[PDB]
């Protein structure tokens, strides 16, 4: 499957894209303000992310960090991010049909677009100012605006348990995105697609 990974931002970002355990593609680059691209992920894959990295210092070797979503301090992510940020998610071929989210869990850091270049689905998006707005306690230094699990650390707020609900701070993130997940019992926002897709991620899709 591809995607086409587009940086409509004003500022540059730094994206990746991996399955947890290994890099998709390349795992990372940097996308200056509306440079665009394109990655091939393979078909089965289950569990993939991707998402946007903000701030970063790069030497030669890819190493550094990123004030927003560092991946271990590479350039091309093995692993996941560090919070906050916000995930386009993808489950591909899975008895015949992928699924794709847009996910607050982790928090929130650059507004995102999450839509098929090919038939038979509709895209999501979360394009509020969620920094902006971010309540006090959730405001991260680095920039953006993290989940309360991150933030508290109790079984409720993480679903440690498998039973939890809705927060005064996941219900700010739903009331802003309501299509993005904002806790981990969410009502489900997953679009199935068509198996083997293509995709496109925007970043800043409106500004």
């Amino acid at each position: 499957a591809t995607f086409e990974i587009v940086n409509r931002c004003s500022y540059t970002v730094w994206a990746a894209a991996s399955k947890g355990d290994a890099a998709l593609d390349a795992g990372g680059r940097q996308l200056n303000s509306g440079e665009s691209w394109t990655i091939n992920v393979e078909p089965g894959t289950n569990g993939g992310k991707i998402w946007a990295r903000t701030d970063c210092y790069f030497d030669d070797s890819g190493s550094g960090i990123c004030k927003t979503g560092d991946c271990g301090g590479l350039l091309r992510c093995k692993r996941f991010g560090r919070p906050p940020t916000t995930l386009a998610e993808f489950s591909l071929n899975q008895y015949g049909k992928d699924y794709i989210d847009i996910s607050n869990i982790k928090g929130f850091n650059v507004p995102m677009n999450f839509s098929p270049t090919t038939r038979g689905c509709r895209g999501v998006r979360c394009a509020a100012d969620i920094v902006g707005q971010c309540p006090a306690k959730l405001k991260a230094p680095g920039g953006g605006c993290n989940d309360a699990c991150t933030v508290f650390q109790t079984s409720e707020y993480c679903c440690t348990t498998g039973k939890c609900g809705p927060t005064e701070y996941s219900r700010f993130f739903k009331r802003l995105c309501p299509d993005a997940f904002s806790y981990v019992l969410d009502k489900p926002t997953t679009v199935t697609c068509p198996g083997s897709s293509n995709y496109r991620v925007t970043f800043c899709p409106t500004a």
